[PDB]
């Protein structure tokens, strides 16, 4: 099989904006996410080619990653935080949905889930 197109990062059609809140999403993307010890998995795109993973696609219909995340806070893609929120949301779910309870993958996942969810908590005013 071959890998699908990416999720798109910029749309001429879709209002943009740069707020308080997407930078500070961006802010932990940048310094804290994206460094995990965990974050290999969720940093591009999964490859299904390079990883010989005929069922990814299969399963998993609305494939979003952090690169496409941090591209699109990077390209004011978004219009408010729940957007970006919702796009983790994501993430996060295809990861338990594709893999099984308990796997070491997973794990790692419910491990950023837990830690965005208390950045989360600390979103900004505005
Ligand atoms: C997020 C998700 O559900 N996935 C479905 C399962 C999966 C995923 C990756 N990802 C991945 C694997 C290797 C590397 C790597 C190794 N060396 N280098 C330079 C890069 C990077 C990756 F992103 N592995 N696996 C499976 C394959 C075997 O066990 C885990 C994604």
């Amino acid at each position: 099989s071959t890998n699908p197109p990416p999720p798109e990062t910029s749309n001429p059609n879709k209002p943009k904006r740069q707020t308080n809140q997407l930078q500070y999403l961006l802010r932990v993307v940048l310094k804290t996410l994206w460094k995990h010890q965990f974050a290999w998995p969720f940093q591009q795109p999964v490859d299904a080619v390079k990883l010989n993973l005929p069922d990814y696609y299969k399963i998993i219909k609305t494939p979003m990653d952090m690169g496409t995340i941090k591209k699109r806070l990077e390209n004011n893609y978004y219009w408010n935080a729940q957007e970006c929120i919702q796009d983790f949301n994501t993430m996060f779910t295809n990861c338990y949905i594709y893999n099984k309870p308990g796997d070491d993958i997973v794990l790692m996942a419910e491990a950023l889930e837990k830690l965005f969810l208390q950045k989360i908590n600390e979103l900004p005013t505005e």
